């Protein structure tokens, strides 16, 4: 009797135990749910595969973002195994390291540029148009941001920039899909450590800045995002489209430090 | 099993079967909160005490918010009932009818601008102020507003003023009651009968919204009732949209 | 052949040479303004008399804004000097002091709240109205405001509830002034003695800003001259940050 | 005399006298400042070199800033007129047709989404760091956007995810200049009637509506949008930075038609 009980959500992103993704996944699966899964790469079906079946699931499929044919076949494949689709977690991005690292400028090129949005911006919208023809009608995609599309974050640099086009493509989303009944949203996500956080370098003081400053004096878990995600991919929040939630303990609110 | 379990939760604001307020209580009561209820005045105490039946309570306590002692005695007789204070539900509203006609600065008075401010702002964290003794560490309070807090909207007026206040408390306040652990939110409805230009919003909101139809105080309830329950753990100082993505467009064009 | 010559603007708030409205005046003269002034009290009446004459002007008026019939007289007396007015500076903030230092919830208290504002929030619209009879077709109004309207800072606490409503007013003003072609517009000034937690705000913005420096009023008062002029006569309703860069940052990390 | 007096500014999208870089070199040059002008493409160096004689100016050359090549050699060659900048004018944006018409699912394709976010996003940062070793210690950056960054407007589309990492690029330039007394902003115009705006099917219909709409019930000048630029390039604004400032008759700040 869960709220999510037989809706059908594929999500991406879910590299580890630390992913978002894998949050969102155990709300969902929590709330009955039925979901399946994405992976880059031929090598990383097995990963995968043993995450999809902690959650019931063997339902997983290979989509680099970067191909247009991956991103129809992603879909054409789903199709075979589901009628419809009622959830899509896109939770990806990325820009080469240089691009996120010191200064904005010394780190910007045009290709550095090209590939952080066509990655991270991008991908988004291209996956919700090549669901479209087999969403159901009252369908919700859901994005993951970061408070640096609003303000500029240090050396965020050029994700802050294609984290701000995301966030603009859930609002022309949410009009494009919402006539038909489907639902577009993003939550902008509190600091969520990952292995892939590893290499930067100010991502320890982003933690402790924040425990100390957020109004509830914690960084956020991804049980927290998780459960958030969940209701935004449920019925529960119908009401809900073309919405920026923001999920990190309040930090984005204040102005913390002084 | 539901979300709200055993969470006890007090609603403000209930008038009609129409209200938000009405509709958070559905959905609180469905997931399984205990709830109580204020009315203002022995002129809506019957009103109000046959909604709390409906929901199966019978807590209902006076509380005009325009009085501090009333403020005071409410947590008061609630504390004889409630040992602790899960949720509060935020939904009072008002400026006299001429601050919210014709013109803004034609209707404007100190007078309406006070009691507008009064009412539809200070009323929420000084509820909060009041609670805090018996509030949980993971308590959630919760407010409504409306989107002529962030652009003008015409006829909203001085209204619009107080809800911008009433969005600025939901933030101050969630950074004194935070280390604590309590969360404090607010839903930015969309409308929701019958005046003449009322009609026009929600046909107007209908046309335009992303999603081509107008709220529900069933929607806006659910909303309500995550942002009360610990499903809500990671939000707090959010001015949460529930409007048909309406906010986030330029309608009309 | 300044920018604002020949333009007549009234100026509230003018405090010491240390005041925004100091910055504004000296700018607004610099471009060929003729200025009038307000002030409080007959103890303030000779300083602001000085202040005055060193602007060439010798007109000053009495005006507490929390007085009805001294906004009313204040207009009143200005006409027996001007046929009409192109300007008018708003630059009055005050909430009692302890709802200013500490937590929000502990120096909350209705008459704190309702003071902060009537005089900081409502005293702008309500100077508007009263002006409305002789303000040239092209007039300017300017509010002064601060970023604790749009998030939490930390000792701002009531006064951000009283900014936001005031951010809130300059947008149902500008509708309401707007087809007659006024414009109103707030600038968000950044900090500018006494406060040790100030000292810690100055510290903070000089480091973390993206031009690493704190605004002077001679930088407020350009901006607020800017506004004040037909240079900016396609810009209304809008909250101009005049703060190096501050709000558009996470500093400290 | 003038508040722009021996300023040196560079403008860039000059290319009639309906333009809005045309209202800012106008505003520009009666505040006193020298100017020098881009254009794009051989057949167009004539009409440019007309305007810049127009403003008292030889200063012109070319610039496709899809090229960084051409983006070099500017400052290059504008390096050996000038000693220094002070401004710099980017009032260039431009996607393909189909993703500024209709739905935006219908004309989002990925070269489209490149095409537009690279010569509407990517050149200004671009412009910046190819401009930097010749700005002057108080060198002013000036951007145009518009309202569909911040909110879906109808044909928009595409335009609006580039305006909005657009916006992004200003607060990061901001940070990124900013301690060596640069400052970066954005004027979000309301529109602006150009030969280019017709069509754009629906440019009539948002011109009516902004004007009966607006507070100020009328269009923007490119005047207005001229004066406030020129106002952001002079010394008038050097507490101002990283902000987006509407100069649209306050149309952003209402919910119009209702
Ligand atoms: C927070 C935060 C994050 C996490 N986050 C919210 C993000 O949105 C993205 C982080 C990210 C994007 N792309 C890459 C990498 C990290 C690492 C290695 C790589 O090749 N590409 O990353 C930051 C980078 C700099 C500053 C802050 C942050
Ligand atoms: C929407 C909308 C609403 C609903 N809403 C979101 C509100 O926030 C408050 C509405 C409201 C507040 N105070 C009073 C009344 C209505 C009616 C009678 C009375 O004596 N006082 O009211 C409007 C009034 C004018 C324009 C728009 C709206
Ligand atoms: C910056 C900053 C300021 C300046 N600012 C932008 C303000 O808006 C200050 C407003 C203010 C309001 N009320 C009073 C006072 C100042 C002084 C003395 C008094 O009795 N009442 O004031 C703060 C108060 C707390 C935290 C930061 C700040
Ligand atoms: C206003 C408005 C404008 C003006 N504006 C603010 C813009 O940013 C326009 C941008 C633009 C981008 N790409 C192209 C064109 C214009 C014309 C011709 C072409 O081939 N490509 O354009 C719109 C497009 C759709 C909806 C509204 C608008």
């Amino acid at each position: 009797m869960g709220f999510l009980d037989g809706k059908r959500i594929l999500l991406t992103g879910l590299l580890s135990n630390r992913s978002i993704a894998y949050g969102i996944a155990k709300a969902c699966k929590r709330e009955g749910a039925e979901l399946a899964f994405t992976y880059v790469g031929d090598r990383f079906k097995d990963r995968i595969t043993e995450f999809a079946a902690e959650f019931g699931s063997e339902l997983v499929f290979p989509c680099d973002v970067a191909d247009d044919a991956q991103i129809d076949a992603l879909f054409a494949s789903l199709k075979t195994h589901w009628d419809s689709l009622d959830g899509l977690v896109h939770s990806i991005g990325f820009a080469p390291r240089e691009a996120i690292a010191g200064d904005f400028l010394d780190g910007l090129t045009r290709e550095n540029f090209r590939i952080a949005h066509d990655i991270s911006a991008y991908s988004f919208p291209a996956l919700a148009k090549a669901a479209l023809p087999m969403l159901s009608d009252d369908a919700s995609l859901l994005t993951l941001s970061y408070l640096g599309a609003e303000r500029a974050i240090p050396n965020y640099n050029t994700m802050g920039l294609a984290k701000a086009a995301l966030e603009a493509s859930v609002r022309y989303l949410a009009v494009s899909l919402g006539a038909k009944g489907v639902r577009v949203n993003a939550i902008s996500a509190g600091p969520i450590k990952t292995l892939a956080a590893s290499g930067i370098k100010s991502f320890g003081k982003i933690l402790d800045f924040v425990e100390s400053n957020s109004p509830l004096k914690r960084n956020v878990t991804i049980e927290q995002v998780g459960n958030a995600g969940a209701f935004l991919l449920s019925d529960l929040a119908s009401g809900v489209t073309a919405e920026v939630m923001h999920v990190d303990s309040g930090f984005n609110a204040v102005v913390g430090g002084m």
